[PDB]
RNA sequence: UUUUUU
C-alpha cells in the first residue's frame, strides 16, 4: 500500500518486461555496422587462432563483434570474435581474434561485413535476479519478501548483540545523528539511509559492515552501482582492519584503483599455492589440459579467499558474477542505492537477504535508463525512492564534513531546501602550504569563462571541447605550483569524450609535468559520486550556438558535480550555451553576484562583464 | 538523452 504486488511472479511479470525494453532499445541503439565491402587479411596467432586484420574507413579493444562473408566466392559465413588490436603506433589495422578457427573463409578477402557486438550481461543478470525472486522463495527472508511486495507485515526487531562502541576505529567519530544510524539499523532487517552530499552516508555505511562483519556469522556483501562507489567503500572498510576483498569485473582486471591490492584476482595471484601461480605466469601456453588444472586450482582459491572474507565487495550487477553463485548472504549493504534501477539492486538481494540496508540521496544521479518509454513506466524509479513512496521512515543524516561552507551554499539551498548543514567552518578549509590566489579570498571558488566550441568526439553521441581542455590543463599547473599535491586534485566533465582527451593531452603526451599529471584523476561526473578530492577541477564541454546542452540539463548531476571538493572548486565552461537553461543560468548569476565569474589570463584574472542569456 | 554497468 499503495503500491502492493500480489507476489513475486506478479512482481516479476512487471520488472521482467521494462527490463526488456530497456535492453533491446540500448542494443538497437548501441549497435553498428560496416558496409559489407571490408577487405580483411587472414592469419594465424602463435597458439594457433585464427586473425582478421582490417582497416576501416569507432572500436575499442575487448570488444565482440560479428564479421559476416557475403560474398559469393565461398559459402555465406559468420563468425564471433574479438578486438585484440586497435588503430595506433603500429598502424590502423584493427585485429579480431575468431572464438573458432574453422571453417572460417580464409581463402577469400573482400566483400566482409563487421558488426559491433552488443553485450547483454548486465540486462541477463537483472533478468535472472527477478526470476530467482519469484521462483526461489529462499533467496530473501519471508518479512523481506512481504516488505519489498508492499505487503503489510509487524515490524520485526533483530535480537543482535550491540557493539561497546557504535563509532569505529580507524574511521571519523561519528556524531550524534551517525550513531544513532549505526545504533537503529543494526536492529532492523530493512533500512533506508537518506542524506545530502558528505553527510557521512558512507562513513556510516562502513561502520554499519564493520559491525555486522564482526558478528561472526559469515561475510558481508556490500554492493554499490558504479564501480567508483564500490572503491570508496571498500576503502574506508579496509580502513577498520577487517578482511576485504573487492571482487571486480573479468574486463577491469586490468584497471589501477587505490583498492587493486584487495581485488580478488590480485590477491589470487599472490598466493600459494605456487602450482597455480606457475601456470599463471604461464599464461601471462593456453594448454587445454593445463587450463583444467588451472580452473580447479582457481575455484580452489575463489572459494578459499571469499569464504573467509570478513566482507565482499562489488557492483550491484558484480553481485550476479558465478564466483558468487552458491553463495548466500544474511547481511547486505548497498550505497548510493539511489543511482540503480530496482532491478539493479535485486542482483544482490537475491543472495539469500534476511537484512538490507539501503544509502541514497535521490537529488543525485538516477540510474542510467536511455529509453524513454521504459523509464516513464517506472524503471527510473530506484528501490530506495519505492520503499519511500511505500511508507518507510528513511534514517536522515544532515550536517556535511566534506567541503568549505561556501561551497555548500548554492547546493544547500537550491537542491536540499536549506536543510543541509555544515559539520565544519571556514577555517576548517584554509589548505595547508597552499599560496593559490582566489579572485575572492574569502569564497575558495569560481567560474572561468572559456569562449570555445564543442566538438563531437571519436565516439559519435559524446562531446569534447580543446580550449577548455587547454585551460584545465593551465589551472592545474597553477594548482600544482601553488603547493597543491596531484592526489589532492581531481578533475571532472560530464562526457567521456572530454574524459578520454584530458586523460590522453595530459597524461600521454610529452608534458613537461607528465609524471605529475598522471597522478591526477580525471573522471567523469556520473562515475564520481561518492568519492570527493581537495581540489576539484569541472569542465562542462558543451559551447554551442544553437544546439543545447544535452543532459546538462538534468539539476541531479550539477548537484554531484558541485559537491565533490573540499577545499576548493573551479569550474571552466561556456556561459553562453549553459546561460539559456534556468539552472545553469541561476548558478552563473550566483557567482557573478559573488564576483567569481571570472576572465582573463590566469596570473591576472578580471571579472567577466560578458553577458549571457 | 550518451552516461552507468558487463
Ligand atoms: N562524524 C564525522 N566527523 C569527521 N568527519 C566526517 C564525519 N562523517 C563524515 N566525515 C567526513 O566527511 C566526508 C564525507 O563523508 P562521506 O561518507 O563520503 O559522505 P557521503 O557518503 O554522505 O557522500 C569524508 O571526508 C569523511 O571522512
Ligand atoms: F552522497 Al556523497 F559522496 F556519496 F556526497
Ligand atoms: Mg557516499
Ligand atoms: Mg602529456
Amino acid at each position: 500500500g499503495h503500491m502492493r504486488y500480489e507476489d513475486a511472479y506478479q512482481y516479476q511479470n512487471i520488472f521482467g518486461p521494462l527490463v526488456k525494453l530497456e535492453a533491446d532499445y540500448d542494443k538497437k541503439l548501441k549497435e553498428s555496422q560496416t558496409q559489407d565491402n571490408i577487405t580483411v587479411r587472414w592469419d594465424l596467432g602463435l597458439n594457433k587462432k585464427r586473425i582478421a586484420y582490417f582497416t576501416l574507413p569507432r572500436l575499442m579493444q575487448g570488444d565482440e563483434i560479428c564479421l559476416r562473408y557475403k560474398g559469393d566466392l565461398a559459402p555465406l559465413w559468420k563468425g564471433i570474435g574479438h578486438v585484440i588490436k586497435v588503430p595506433d603506433n603500429y598502424g590502423d589495422e584493427i585485429a579480431i581474434e575468431l572464438r573458432s578457427s574453422v571453417g572460417a573463409p580464409v581463402e577469400v578477402t573482400h566483400n566482409f561485413q563487421v558488426d559491433f557486438v552488443w553485450k547483454s550481461t548486465s540486462f541477463d543478470r537483472m533478468q535472472s535476479a527477478l526470476k530467482t525472486f519469484a521462483v526461489d522463495e529462499t533467496s530473501v527472508s519471508g518479512y523481506i519478501y512481504h516488505k519489498l511486495l508492499g505487503h503489510e507485515v509487524e515490524d520485526v526487531i533483530i535480537k543482535c548483540q550491540l557493539p561497546k562502541r557504535f563509532t569505529a576505529q580507524g574511521l571519523p567519530d561519528l556524531n550524534h545523528s551517525q550513531v544513532y544510524a549505526v545504533k537503529t539499523v543494526l536492529q532492523r532487517p530493512l533500512s533506508l539511509i537518506q542524506g545530502p552530499p558528505g553527510t557521512g552516508k558512507t562513513v556510516t555505511s562502513a561502520t554499519i559492515v564493520y559491525h555486522l562483519a564482526r558478528q561472526g556469522n559469515g561475510p558481508v556483501l556490500v554492493c554499490a552501482p558504479s564501480n567508483i562507489a564500490v572503491d570508496q567503500l571498500t576503502e574506508k572498510i579496509h580502513q577498520t582492519g577487517l578482511k576485504v576483498v573487492r571482487l571486480c569485473a573479468k574486463s577491469r582486471e586490468a584497471i589501477d584503483s587505490p583498492v587493486s591490492f584487495l581485488a580478488l584476482h590480485n590477491q589470487i595471484r599472490n598466493m600459494d599455492s605456487m602450482p597455480e601461480l606457475q601456470k599463471l605466469q604461464q599464461l601471462k601456453e593456453l594448454s587445454s589440459a593445463d587450463e583444467k588444472r588451472y580452473r580447479a586450482l582457481k575455484r580452489t582459491a575463489e572459494r578459499e579467499l571469499l569464504m573467509n572474507a570478513d566482507v565482499i565487495c562489488c557492483t550491484c550487477v558484480g553481485a550476479g558474477d558465478p564466483r558468487l553463485a552458491k553463495m548466500q548472504f544474511r547481511s547486505i549493504l548497498i550505497d548510493e542505492s539511489t543511482q540503480a534501477t530496482e532491478p539493479e539492486c535485486m542482483v544482490p538481494v537475491v543472495l539469500g537477504a534476511k537484512q538490507l540496508i539501503l544509502v541514497g540521496d535521490h537529488c543525485q544521479l538516477g540510474p542510467v535508463v536511455m529509453c524513454k518509454k521504459a523509464a516513464k513506466a517506472g524503471l527510473s524509479q530506484s528501490l530506495f525512492e519505492r520503499l519511500v513512496v511505500l511508507g518507510i521512515r528513511p534514517i536522515r543524516l544532515q550536517v556535511q564534513y566534506r567541503m568549505h561552507p561556501a561551497l555548500s551554499a548554492f547546493p544547500s539551498n537550491i537542491f536540499y531546501e536549506g536543510s543541509l548543514q555544515n559539520g565544519v567552518t571556514a577555517a576548517d578549509r584554509v589548505k595547508k602550504g597552499f599560496d593559490f590566489q582566489w579572485p575572492q579570498p574569502d569564497k575558495p571558488m569560481f567560474f572561468y569563462v572559456t569562449q570555445g566550441q564543442e566538438e563531437i568526439a571519436s565516439s559519435g553521441t559524446s562531446y569534447l571541447n580543446r580550449t577548455e581542455a587547454a585551460n584545465v590543463e593551465k589551472i592545474t599547473t597553477k594548482l600544482l605550483k601553488a603547493g597543491a599535491k596531484p592526489d589532492q586534485i581531481g578533475i571532472i566533465t560530464p562526457y567521456e569524450g572530454q574524459r578520454s582527451y584530458l586523460v590522453q593531452y595530459m597524461q600521454f603526451s610529452g608534458s613537461l609535468h607528465t609524471k605529475l599529471y598522471q597522478e591526477v584523476e580525471i573522471a567523469s561526473v556520473d562515475a564520481f559520486q561518492g568519492r570527493e578530492k581537495d581540489f576539484i577541477i569541472l569542465s562542462c564541454v558543451r559551447a554551442n550556438e544553437h544546439q543545447g546542452i544535452g543532459f546538462l540539463n538534468d539539476p541531479r548531476r550539477l548537484n554531484v558535480a558541485l559537491t565533490r571538493a573540499r577545499y576548493g572548486v573551479i569550474i571552466v565552461g561556456n556561459p553562453k550555451a549553459l546561460s539559456k537553461q534556468p539552472l545553469w543560468n541561476h548558478l552563473l548569476n550566483y557567482y557573478k553576484e559573488q564576483k567569481v565569474l571570472v576572465e582573463g589570463p590566469l596570473n591576472n584574472l578580471r571579472e567577466s562583464l560578458m553577458q549571457f542569456s
